[PDB]
């Protein structure tokens, strides 16, 4: 068949991508609770490398993919990753101007409340329509009807574990199988007079699993001293197939934060409250949801009865962080998050008081390139001899390239 | 070493390619005889994506490459792909202007009259020489060692199976080796003052397996009515190391199709005569050969006992197909094939009288992108049970993007 | 989040490549002791392409990635390649210019005196500092903490086997693990009145291996009659985990070649000294290290006893190269080969003398795109019953193409 050249090809075609390089030790003394979220790394060299072509491709249609490479060279004792890049998104998107709205369809980031909207969000396939006729307000209905799960692994609900009673592979929330996942959704930004309010409602019906339902609201000054104010709440009812188990509890989570920013200074202070003493609990499907702006800390979320998604236990957070700017480049700073986890089982496995202190750099080298690093410890009240504590640290250092 | 600009490389270079979507449904009631080449998707997602590259090496010279993605993400019940893109396709052209002459060398798509010249057309890896002296007509020999076979499954002479008799995997055609393969084919277009006579000749001795012999003609015209007719033969004789065997019978097929096309109506009448009564044949190498403009339907020639790429059955078939294009842009249309296939066996496996009846819509939305669907409707007159018929339905949504 | 035109992406990006195509054949009589290093191809298609991207990606830092297919399709009785292409190097460099210093971090090829410098050079990942404040004068240091040694297979250290005392797969030189390798090179380019004087210090610490250091000194003249001439000692001390074997020792390498160039024709000669009688000892890292220049023939230093990357065996070899280039444009030329290896063992598997001619052709049809061929005979004295001699012919039909 006739050929054209690639310079005119690629007129067609719009990229962006993500370059990241991670340098991840984690340590845990004997007594620390582990599980399959906890960061474990040994010295690796990680690195995750994403991009993303769209093309217009005819009249109102635009067809795109994601490349993606993600793979780990082991630092001490030690593999050597040879890996090529799969395709992590592919789909068709057609928009109708008159009307202000778009079909997505085909394999695609999902980028709900519940999953991670960032490099490493769940993906699925199905459909999204997405309406934005009412200026500031975005309207959509999904359905997806298969989850790119592998890929995930312990982000994903029903694939996590933690070690305990003689187990390392206890699973945190048994899921037996899942169905489709059909939801709707409501996003607003407003640009109002003092600032921006961005309120959401979520809601979602996961067949086997749960009906899911979500509000937001965030309030965002732009004047000298800017502040913000965002309260959550995210609920869920089980399926029948899980509620018949009487081992499970309908998940509900609260969360709110305040934040200040003044002369270069910044400050955060905010509280969760989430999760059943007695029963297993979800608040997201994958990793922590799209949640990250209401949470502080780096790895006690990630604590055996912590967990956003798939745990045991009752949990209360409070958290403060603070940070100084240096001339818009490089901000040095910290979290300190401070909670507990209740169980009602005799063993109180994962249960007890909680602390995690996290020491701060990001240096913004360019608009495009941030070097970043942190230093958390977090520390159990009740490690897995209850009456001693545990600690457990972990290291980063970072080099993150967007385009 | 020294680099130049990605910017500059790229002028050397010409870009095709295809994205192809399919939903695919087939359904099948307990009397109908299954096999490997029958569409058995469950609302299977399928996506298939090529991007062919060529590029101006030396003087004379070119390079080219195929990458390749091949995945389907599962409907009910479900896998997610989770792969990249392959070579499927690696060579060198030496083109010698002053002799109109081409050589052609390495992994290629094969694209000879007994293999599919599509999407998925079988490839091997060899030396093509091509001629184009005389004008209208192309001359060709070619050789070649070896061949891509686990991409096409049971595409391939060899490699497909039938369901019967209390097995699952019965050998339609039993290869247990293959050799080189070598030919010579003579293709003519002529424009002549009424229309274009094209008369093909292909010539094939595969060792091992056969020797095929194929020849075609079609004459089509340009002016209110314009009509097309057009014949093949295609026979082989076998190997002396399938002969020996003494289960296996000489290939012969007789192929005629008239059509005619008027005020936005299409019409067309064909048969075509295949097969062995009682002996394992074949009339092409992989799929159904380059045979596509000579036959009908979708799935009747994938029963037991018709595959055109390995079965037992004498095989006699008529179809007519009409449709209507309202505006050039949609073509609603329908076809309807009836015949049936002769079997000595006892059990008369695959024998008995077979119709398909195919509903169709083909949408022309640009001429770089398409959209198509199709109901096939399949009734065998003698089931699993023979003295039972037996139905088979198959729905596809497709769409479809060249550049 | 948006998205820029990839035409305006890749205005930041240069490229560069290799495409590479061998036809190899290497057969043996009943008599040649055969090994995991020698050519063993049966007719064999080999592909190897690899493209390179070097990105600037902020001020001072670019970001580079190099892509690898390797792959093959067996000629006579044959498998046909289904691979995709992984990422091999994946690194970052920063560059200050005000010293004239650069920090190369990541995956990278190595490119030491040890390993391959050309298209399957051992990649590693670690760091690199390399400082060019005096003119002519490259300073380095550099740590690497993990190796790809999977890609490599036998041409790594202690990967290699050879068959011999009913058993296929002895090991030459027996590595049970290894640590990082730190080291130092400073490698000097002097553009003197009479030519060009290119003399290298290398020294690398390999924990659990060896002590590294090798010193070469290349002289080279740019006048009618031009001549080179090149000396090279590379030794090693081992690390204390080998030397408590009692079965290693040391290695020694002493290497001397001239070479001369007048009127189209081209000769050289050279002779190397290396190895131990008794005990196993290395020269290289990786296959034969960056000595090519400092080598001939094709087969003959990948014989039983010979090989630069672990064995057993002194070696002493001597040889001649010479050939005419009609037009610049086609040289046809020889090698020959000469010499010995001297065992201790009751065996003196490897041992006794060695010889190898090589017929040359190389065809420069363009400066980008270059054919060439040879074929080599290598005939050991004393082959697997030792009081009978042994052959081994290779033939390679290859085409290189760099951008
Ligand atoms: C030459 C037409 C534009 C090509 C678009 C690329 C499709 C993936
Ligand atoms: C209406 C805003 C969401 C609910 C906030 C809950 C904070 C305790
Ligand atoms: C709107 C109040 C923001 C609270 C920030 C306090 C952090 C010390
Ligand atoms: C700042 C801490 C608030 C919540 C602590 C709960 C302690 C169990
Ligand atoms: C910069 C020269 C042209 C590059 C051709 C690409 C080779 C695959
Ligand atoms: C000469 C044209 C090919 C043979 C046609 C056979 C149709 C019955
Ligand atoms: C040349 C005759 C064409 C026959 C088409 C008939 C379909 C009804
Ligand atoms: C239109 C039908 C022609 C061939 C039918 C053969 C029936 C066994
Ligand atoms: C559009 C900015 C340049 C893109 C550089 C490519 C990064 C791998
Ligand atoms: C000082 C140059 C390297 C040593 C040469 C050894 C040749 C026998
Ligand atoms: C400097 C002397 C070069 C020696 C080359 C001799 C080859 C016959
Ligand atoms: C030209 C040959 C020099 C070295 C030969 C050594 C013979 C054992
Ligand atoms: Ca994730
Ligand atoms: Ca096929
Ligand atoms: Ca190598």
């Amino acid at each position: 068949g006739a050929m054209g050249p690639l310079e005119e090809a690629i007129k067609d075609v719009d990229v962006s991508g993500v370059l990241r390089y991670r340098y991840d030790t984690g340590n845990f003394d004997k007594n620390f609770l582990n599980n399959s979220n906890l960061n474990n790394s040994k010295q690796d060299h990680k690195y995750r490398a994403q991009v993303n072509f769209s093309a217009a491709i005819a009249d109102n249609f635009k067809a795109f993919v994601q490349f993606d490479y993600n793979a780990v060279d082991g630092g001490t004792g030690a593999t050597n990753a040879e890996k090529g890049l799969f395709v992590r998104q592919l789909y068709l998107t057609y928009t109708n101007e008159d009307v202000a709205t778009s079909v997505i369809a085909g394999k695609q980031q999902l980028n709900i409340i519940w999953t991670d909207n960032g490099v490493d969000g769940l993906v699925g396939t199905g459909v999204k329509v997405v309406n934005n006729s009412i200026d500031g307000l975005t309207l959509a209905a999904f359905a997806v009807d298969s989850f790119m799960a592998a890929e995930q692994g312990s982000d994903l609900l029903g694939q996590s574990t933690y070690v305990g009673n003689g187990k390392n592979n206890n699973d945190s929330f048994k899921l037996d199988s899942i169905g489709n996942l059909y939801g709707a959704a409501a996003v607003g930004s407003y640009d109002l007079a003092g600032g921006q309010f961005n309120p959401q409602l979520w809601l979602a019906y996961w067949d086997q699993v749960a009906f899911f339902y979500a509000v937001d609201a965030a309030y965002s000054t732009t004047i000298g001293i800017n502040w913000t104010l965002e309260g959550a709440y995210l609920g869920n009812s089980l399926d029948s197939e899980l509620d018949d188990k009487k081992t499970y509890a309908n998940g509900n989570l609260f969360a709110l934060k305040g934040s200040i920013e003044v002369n270069g200074w910044d400050a955060s202070l905010g509280g969760l409250y989430y999760g059943d003493k007695e029963k297993a609990s979800t608040v997201v499907i994958e990793d922590q949801g799209n949640l990250g702006s209401l949470l502080a800390g780096e790895e006690i979320f990630y604590t055996t009865g912590s967990r956003l998604n798939g745990d045991t236990g009752r949990n209360i957070f409070g958290y403060v962080t603070g940070g100084y700017t240096f001339n818009e480049t490089v901000r040095v700073g910290a979290d300190f998050v401070y909670g507990g986890t209740k169980t009602e089982a005799t063993t109180h496995l994962g249960g007890g008081k909680k602390l995690e202190a996290v020491a701060r750099v990001d240096y913004k080298y360019s608009p495009k390139l941030n070097f970043s690093a942190f230093y958390s410890y977090v520390n159990l009240d009740q490690g897995v001899n209850t009456n001693e504590s545990a600690d457990h640290s972990t290291v980063r250092l970072q080099a993150l390239y967007k385009f």
